């Protein structure tokens, strides 16, 4: 079957590790040891696809090099992780010495209101990248399933 290895990447305390269990465990964490850095993987149907979902969920503290994806997560809450996102896309590009490497940035928490990266603000960055941009909430599960999907459509192109 076909497996798709993904990459969550982004600043700490974004919910890299909150979306991959929702997205596999189908439920919210409150909390997850910031320093676990494994592999999940489940097989979904996406569009109508029997597809194997590898997904590596990154930390601070498992190859990166062999992702074909890569998930860039900030929180909407988090000025911080926001102007981060920069720094990912350049590991990015650095350890697959492309420019053109499937990609999208992913918005976490937007069940929260006390918001401060804006819609536009984060859509202007995607067109940037020209990577599409997706609003999630692991909490929810709001668009969560919208943002791996679009990350393998992206690879699909590629
Ligand atoms: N309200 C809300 N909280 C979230 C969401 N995603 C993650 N969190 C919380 O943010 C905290 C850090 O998330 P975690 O997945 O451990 O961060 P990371 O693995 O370092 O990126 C956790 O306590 C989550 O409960 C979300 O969509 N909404
Ligand atoms: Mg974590």
């Amino acid at each position: 079957m076909t497996e798709y290895k993904l990459v969550v990447v982004g600043a700490d305390g974004v919910g890299k590790s909150a979306l991959t269990i929702q997205l596999i465990q189908n439920h919210f964490v409150d909390e997850y040891d910031p320093t676990i850095e494994d592999s999940y993987r489940k097989q979904v149907v996406i569009d109508g696809e029997t597809c194997l979902l590898r997904i590596l969920d990154t930390a601070g503290q498992q190859y990166m090099r062999t992702g074909e994806g890569f998930l860039c997560v900030f929180a909407i809450n988090n000025t911080k992780s926001f102007e981060d996102i920069h720094h990912y896309r350049e590991q990015i590009k650095r350890v697959k010495d492309s420019e053109d490497v499937p990609m999208v940035l992913v918005g976490n928490k937007c069940d929260l209101p006390s918001r401060t990266v804006d819609t536009k603000q984060a859509q202007d960055l995607a067109r940037s990248y020209g990577i599409p941009f997706i609003e999630t909430s692991a909490k929810t599960r709001q668009g969560v399933d919208d943002a791996f999907y679009t990350l393998v459509r992206e690879i699909r192109k590629h």
